[PDB]
């Protein structure tokens, strides 16, 4: 008899899902992925619930100060986000010491500004926890309560648990292929050589984005084969692919990203006010996405600012990945790909380097004043874009390393992500050691 508890409020919008408040306890009848079958102890109704809205009773995830599956860098992004303050803290699973927990706290110093510091919580052998050997606790709550009443060697006294947001509600069960009737395409956002992008609505309840592919040479059968591969590339830094309409003209359904393209965003009022370490954080998120793609042995083929999407909370997401294998931007293209049509993860690295320049120049066109063929002649001479005023010297070396003539001499996304994530932090300073 498994009993779980709700971490957030949820309001049913489908036929057989259940509504509940945060705190409600439910009996698990069937575990089966994103949707579970349960019975609400408050209403006695049987139905479906999102598995990621609940957790077993009195387990760690029930606690407000606990955060599951958060990397050290995710913790720092989450803590430095609005609504938090000094002593804002979180306990989370260790990224480097698997099976163990780490503590992250919001801090300040005038030389650097607001920061996040990290402490490793060492699990005892008796079953206790400590950051400092001088001080040991029986429960993580005991740990928390203590450092909440005084610094006792930390950088800050613990104030309030980090801000959390409700996760995305999962897509309807077994609704991969959908009939056009489910969609109301309410506003066109973009139109191009190959189709349009629309802000839409799925069954009156969910906001989505729809990509309408004009019936090109694109084999229906061959597209959908690749779409089923794309469906398996689920990562927080790639746009969420929800569904598909199977008859020409083919429709593609993704999550809606409120702030549209990174290119348009950088060129807006709010974009123009982003400081440089924010621009660098964007870069790092994108590198994270590409490292995942690299990991899975995949190729993007069209990396640039216009194919990156921005969420309302400024999370960056890679879009249009691999879509070009199925179906201009030579200024983003590596020579081996231009001359010989050779497309690799290495040629993407070249593209990422150009995107970096796009980002740091707030969206400015690459090789300005130059035409495409002018640009081609220049490269084969050894020309490279110069360093703009605001770009730091070490950021520039990364771009330059991205623009090596020989593909093999280009670094990996794994390495790039790692550099960019800790651009302002020395390796020795990642964690804190307290006596
Ligand atoms: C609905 O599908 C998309 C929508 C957008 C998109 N563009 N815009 C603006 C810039 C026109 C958006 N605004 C908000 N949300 C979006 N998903 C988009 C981008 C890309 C796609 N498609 C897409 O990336 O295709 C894959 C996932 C199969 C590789
Ligand atoms: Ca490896
Ligand atoms: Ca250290
Ligand atoms: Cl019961």
């Amino acid at each position: 008899r498994i009993i779980v508890v709700a971490l957030y409020d949820y309001e049913a919008i489908h036929h057989e899902d259940l509504s509940f408040q945060k705190g409600d306890q439910m009996v698990v009848l069937e575990e089966s992925g994103e949707w579970w079958k349960a019975r609400s102890l408050a209403t006695r109704k049987e139905g479906y619930i999102p598995s990621n809205y609940v957790a077993r009773v009195d387990s760690l995830e029930t606690e407000e100060w606990f955060f599951k599956g958060i990397s050290r860098k995710d913790a720092e992004r989450q803590l430095l986000a609005p609504g938090n303050m000094l002593g804002s803290f979180m306990i989370r699973d260790s990224e480097t010491t698997k099976g163990s927990y780490s503590l992250s706290v919001r801090d300040y110093d005038p030389r650097q500004g607001d920061t996040v510091k990290h402490y490793k919580i060492r699990t005892l052998d008796n079953g206790g926890f400590y950051i400092s050997p001088r001080s040991t606790f029986s429960t993580l709550q005991e740990l928390v309560d203590h450092y909440k009443k005084g610094n006792d060697g930390l950088c800050q006294k613990l104030s309030v648990p980090c801000m959390s947001s409700k996760p995305q509600k999962p897509w309807e069960k077994d609704a991969w292929e959908i009939p056009r009737e489910s969609l109301k395409l309410e506003k066109k956002l973009g139109a191009g050589q190959f189709g349009e992008v629309w802000m839409a609505t799925y069954n009156k309840h969910t906001k989505v984005a729809v990509k309408t592919m004009k019936p090109g040479s694109m084999s229906v059968e061959a597209f959908l084969a690749e779409a089923n591969v794309m469906k398996t590339l689920q990562h927080d830094k790639l746009v969420k692919l929800h569904a598909v309409v199977t008859k020409e003209p083919i429709y593609i359904i993704t999550e809606f990203m409120a702030k549209g393209s990174l290119l348009d965003f950088l060129k807006s009022d709010e974009g123009s006010k982003q400081p440089l370490p924010k621009l660098i954080d964007f870069s790092a998120q994108i590198a994270e996405g590409m490292a995942f793609i690299e990991q899975r042995n995949y190729i993007h083929r069209d990396l640039r600012a216009a194919n990156i999407l921005v969420s309302a909370s400024l999370v960056c997401k890679i879009a249009d990945f691999g879509l070009a294998r199925v179906i201009f931007p030579i200024k983003w293209t590596a020579p081996e790909a231009i001359n010989f049509g050779s497309f690799t993860i290495k040629s993407d690295v070249w593209s990422f380097g150009i995107l970096l320049m796009e980002i740091v120049t707030y969206g400015r066109i690459p090789y300005p004043g130059m035409s495409n063929p002018e640009v081609i002649r220049a490269l084969e001479r050894g020309y490279r874009m110069p360093r703009p005023e605001n770009c730091p010297e070490e950021l520039y070396n990364i771009m330059m390393r991205c623009w090596k003539n020989r593909p093999e001499e280009r670094p990996t996304f794994e390495y790039i992500q790692s550099v960019l994530d800790d651009f302002y932090t020395a390796t020795e300073s990642q964690y804190e050691e307290i006596p």
